[PDB]
DNA sequence: GTAGATTCGAG
DNA sequence: CTCGAATCTACA
């Protein structure tokens, strides 16, 4: 079983205004979670140019460290460019696996955003109402579906996609 | 004054084949200088092939000890990616310049080698005679000409060209 | 800001 | 063919 998970932060040297995660089990996404977050820190105005949620957002939820054990229990964790989610996260409980190094093994020279990949391989996923890109689950859905077609693309399992993680 | 620094070794990890130099003085390019050298380790092909400088041309030659004193006293060391000549010579007094890290400044998105620039910017200048790239000396003449182009482009002055290589 | 992959000069 | 410093990329 394999968790997609992604965040939303108030700038590149961390923070978290949201997490989300999806589930891939049997080349199906199940099991969606999202969580607004109280960040630890103030939100730069260029993060929120991105995500666009506002201080009064999260002004009244948890901090990250009890909103994060809501995410245990996978044995995998799947990001995009997940050395930036491991980094801003708390530790977690299981092992990595980044869907960008991934893609850029099986399909060199080309654009490897989340959302960049996601046209190329022309993908499409139903993903959540009055979510846009960019929030926590939507973004959750998008590197799932990338994830599933790296495996259909591959063969590789958990185990092997955690190796050429790290 | 600044002192163009050029040097035909054995291989990218140094030996010494041949040095040698010009002097710019207000735009003017001046007291050349050049030695063929007996290199501390034989000449891998691989660079014999670009110089052209064969065992016997520098089998009886001066080594590098002996012969870098003629090349000191300068304030100001010129070299295209000086990084590399200063590596492989003997430690060098003065203050070094380097024209590659002046034309990736000057001119981003282009080619970076001596040569290269030497084509994009048209240069013109007048080469030793017998010689051919990667010859020191010829290719002094190749960098010092670059370097009076980058300086009438820029108007940087040297302590500029020196806080830009990387003091 | 980060850490890793890629590039690009010198002989 | 060697190998670094400089230049990209992803992430918010
Ligand atoms: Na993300
Ligand atoms: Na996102
Ligand atoms: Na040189
Ligand atoms: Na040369």
């Amino acid at each position: 079983m394999l968790r997609i998970i992604d965040t939303e932060t108030c700038g590149l040297q961390g923070g978290i205004v949201e997490i989300a995660s999806v589930d891939v089990i049997d080349g199906k996404i199940v099991n969606p979670m999202s969580h607004l977050v109280r960040p630890d820190r103030p939100i730069s105005p260029q993060a929120m140019a991105i995500h666009r949620i506002t201080e009064a957002m999260v002004a009244d939820k948890p901090w990250i460290e009890d909103v994060i054990p809501h995410y245990y229990g996978s044995e995998w964790y799947v990001a995009h460019n997940a050395s930036f989610d491991r980094r801003v996260l708390p530790e977690m409980p299981g092992e990595w696996i980044c869907t960008m190094k991934l893609a850029r093994r099986l399909w060199p020279g080309i654009k490897y955003s989340n959302m960049a990949l996601y046209k190329t391989r022309k993908l499409n996923v139903q993903t959540p109402p009055g979510l846009h890109h960019h929030r926590a689950l939507y973004d959750c859905y998008i590197t799932a579906a990338l994830l599933i077609d790296i495996m259909n693309t591959s063969g590789w399992t958990a185990e092997q996609m955690a190796d050429i993680t790290g």
